[PDB]
């Protein structure tokens, strides 16, 4: 059975200390913004190159995309349409790669000399996802920019060890969050977050570093947490950080649940005390990170929060009630109806 109790304290817990609050960012603009997105977005993977090159369920793509628009803009709610858009495109190149089975070795085996000599790549993906990089990196410095072609590289390579089901070896401590890293986009999501055109990466290069570091284990373990309950009963899926915890460190799912919350609070602390004091604007992008992120979370279908909602609706437990006021705070501004920005579909647009 699932630990409904514990999991709604430490949700609520997370909540309180990132100070998840109400945002200026309204509706309409929320409209206004994830439209904007999915339309340049659906656009770009419904060009005849990228739907031959991208092997991708039609279907699949779609919810995809909405999965990561709505991310995107719920949570670069300070970067302007075009780089939410960019960063969408991006962001749903990421998601579609988890669904490919196919070897990435035989692709990869004149990877380096194809790059140096400037062929196209043969792996698809990387041609696709090269090719449209540029668009991503015009909105960001070189030092941001190198943050993202590493990220993105290293993500490759976590889908590649992936395709083994492998959560590492009993006793070997360090491959669960060696994996999480690797298949993490941490300094891909953190450098994302500073456009050259709100911020100037010399003047801000401590506390853009600092956000990196300490962003890349948040964002990570807290989609760890709250993709916890829609996981729980997937036998479908076996190599998560929590599951890995328990083969590679031999101890209770419970005892790696209670790690990751661990970290996922201290995290959230730590964050808010060292940006707190720090540049405004860079505390802003921050903080409305951590919050749409959240809001994302509880208002995005594929985590199913709104079955725990439903749930605990009428309990008189201080948790219980903390949270349910803090999910219709959620579904106050996020809850939008896909019909209302995500059209027309991207199969349409693709037989035109």
């Amino acid at each position: 059975n699932f630990p409904t109790e514990y999991f709604l304290n430490t949700t609520v817990r997370l909540l309180e200390y990132i100070r998840y609050r109400d945002s200026n960012y309204t509706r309409e603009e929320r409209i206004e913004n994830l439209h904007y997105a999915y339309n340049k977005a659906a656009h770009h993977f419904a060009q005849p190159r990228q739907q031959q090159l991208l092997k991708v369920d039609p279907k699949r793509l779609q919810a995809s995309l909405q999965t990561i628009v709505g991310m995107v803009v719920y949570s670069w709610a300070k970067v302007s349409k075009e780089c939410m858009a960019d960063l969408s495109i991006h962001y749903t190149y990421t998601l579609v790669l988890d669904d490919s089975k196919d070897d990435p070795y035989p692709t990869m085996v004149n990877y380096f000399d194809d790059l140096q000599a400037g062929r196209e790549q043969a792996h698809p993906w990387w041609a696709l996802v090269n090719e449209h990089f540029p668009n991503v990196l015009r909105h960001f410095g070189p030092f941001c920019s190198l943050n993202l072609i590493r990220s993105t590289l290293d993500f490759f390579e976590g889908c590649w060890i992936e395709q083994y089901n492998f959560g590492g070896f009993p006793g070997s401590h360090d491959y669960p969050q060696f994996l999480r890293r690797m298949n993490g986009l941490g300094h891909c999501v953190g450098a994302s977050l500073w456009p050259k055109e709100q911020f100037n990466e010399r003047s801000l290069f401590l506390e853009i570093t600092s956000a990196i570091a300490q962003m890349e284990n948040w964002m990570v373990w807290v989609n760890d947490l709250m993709s916890f309950y829609k996981e729980f009963d997937d036998e479908r899926d076996q190599i998560s950080l929590v599951k890995n915890y328990v083969v590679s460190d031999e101890i209770s799912l419970h005892e790696a649940l209670e790690k990751l919350t661990q970290d996922t609070l201290h995290s959230s602390k730590q964050m808010v005390a060292v940006f707190s004091d720090k540049d405004p604007q860079v505390m802003d992008t921050i903080e409305c990170f951590m919050h749409g992120y959240v809001t994302w979370h509880l208002c995005d279908r594929k985590y199913r929060l709104s079955e725990i909602y439903e749930k605990v609706k009428e309990e008189k437990t201080e948790d219980a009630q903390k949270f349910c006021k803090f999910y219709e705070q959620a579904a106050n501004v996020g809850a939008v109806s896909p019909s209302e920005w995500a059209y027309p579909p991207v199969a349409q647009l693709a037989n035109v």
